[PDB]
């Protein structure tokens, strides 16, 4: 097409000095992991992009967005990437079947690129706690991650943010939702306690 291959060349290269990384693993995800990395992992935002991002963490990144983003990145074979992806698809109201279809293709594409996914499942969306349909989607998609990625490392971060009765721990979330750059839906971010719980679940799952 007329505009094919006209993107910022700087997007092809990521670097742990400035981009979102956790223990030498690149992080791929949306605003949730972007914010985790900004607050806990000293990441910097890319200065030339309108939409906030740091490495493979991009505001508004859907599963398809991630599929595209990896085509615009170049990393050594065998690179392991920690992935948290799907919240944006769910917030935008993409059909679950489509979400699962896209995720299966993301996994296959990473395999074809010789990039190894380390999966995290989805945290509860705290401001959507009254939307039973959305919460059911999170429940089913998380089960899908676990079954589809049966040969890969799958980290359950969802559990650390819900209580004994399966309802969201609001003491792990901020008080009010926020506008983000890559999506029109409001986000309720993990607070200091919430961020540390998620970070510790991920690290302790990868220690040995």
């Amino acid at each position: 097409g007329h505009t094919s291959g006209t993107y910022n060349d700087s997007l092809l290269t990521i670097n742990s000095d400035y981009d979102a990384y956790l223990l030498d693993f690149p992080l791929m995800g949306d605003d949730f992991m972007l914010y985790l990395a900004r607050m806990e992992l000293k990441c910097r935002f890319r200065r030339h992009e309108r939409v906030l991002q740091s490495g493979l963490c991009v505001s508004g990144l859907t599963i398809n967005g991630a599929r595209n983003r990896l085509k615009r990145v170049q990393l050594p074979e065998g690179t392991q990437i920690i992935v948290n992806i799907g919240s944006v698809d769910i917030m935008r109201g993409k059909p679950l079947v489509q979400i699962e279809h896209d995720f299966r293709l993301l996994i296959k594409e990473m395999h074809n690129m010789r990039l190894v996914p380390i999966l995290t499942n989805l945290a509860p969306l705290g401001n959507y706690c009254h939307d039973k349909v959305l919460c059911d989607k999170i429940y089913r998609f998380n089960k899908f991650i676990r079954s589809e990625c049966c040969h890969l490392k799958v980290i359950d971060i969802h559990s650390c943010l819900i209580n004994e009765r399966g309802v969201v721990r609001f003491d792990c979330f901020q008080a009010s939702p926020r506008q983000v750059t890559g999506s029109k839906e409001p986000y309720l971010f993990w607070n200091k306690i919430g961020r540390q719980r998620v970070l510790q679940v991920i690290e302790t799952s990868l220690e040995y």
